[PDB]
């Protein structure tokens, strides 16, 4: 019936990214959307959980699998405040999601577009709320806005 | 405590995945000749697209060591790790991945392009071919 904008979901991901920031983790937030509903939320928790896979995007994808009772999450859209790493990019491929939408650019997702392990095609949208996403990462890494 | 010794344990784990009707891949994470992580493929039955054998072993390893970084560990996998699991090995900063048989479909190499990329912070060493035929026999029996 209705669809929220990209910016609406990115703003929720930005809220989640601050949860990681407050816990002294790389401040990335992610939200997985199917039929205009949240089926997954994530923020970075690798350090506190002792889990090298606990990135924001992975946590949202795992929550989606639990919501759908299906390791395949067809036609879902994953929002991430930061360009996903190679581990998370492969997880989306195996998840068979429809679209990834990320804020600021960064291995990373762009480096692995035509990698031989890409049986499925995921659509890419970038730049949504780029300024807000970059502000979190620059404040966490003490870098200028140029980076 | 040879490569073949650890691969044989991963082969035992790969049959657990077979018994669960999953793509039969097993993995064992070894640090200083001790097992710190064991995993087998469970992605379909667990509704988790990340629940591959290699990730399951690394996740248990992170909790056994109380550290998401698993320095100097060696990960044994009966099957060539996918891109997702290769990315997990990089972030875990393990020393070496040892796998049996390659993926005939997705391989160009593909794992080297991701694990041993020269412009990367960490390089994971690759050893392949350990009990490859035994690893392949499990996967072929599962496919048709
Ligand atoms: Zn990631
Ligand atoms: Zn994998």
């Amino acid at each position: 019936e209705v669809e929220f904008s990209h910016e609406y979901w990115m703003r929720h991901a930005l809220t989640l990214a601050k949860r990681a920031r407050d816990e002294r983790e790389v401040p990335v937030g992610a939200v997985l959307v199917l039929n205009n509903r949240v089926i997954g939320e994530g923020w970075n928790r690798a350090k506190g959980l002792h889990d090298p896979t606990a990135h924001a995007e992975i946590m949202a994808l795992r929550q989606g699998g639990l919501v759908m009772q299906n390791y395949r999450l067809i036609d879902a859209t994953l929002y991430s405040t930061f360009e996903p790493c190679v581990m998370c990019a492969g997880a989306m491929i195996h998840s068979r999601i429809g679209r990834v939408v990320f804020g600021v650019r960064n291995g990373s997702l762009m480096d692995v577009l035509h990698h031989p392990g890409m049986n499925h095609r995921v659509e890419i949208t970038e730049g949504i709320l780029a300024d807000e996403c970059a502000a979190l990462l620059c404040r966490f890494f003490r870098m200028p806005r140029r980076v």
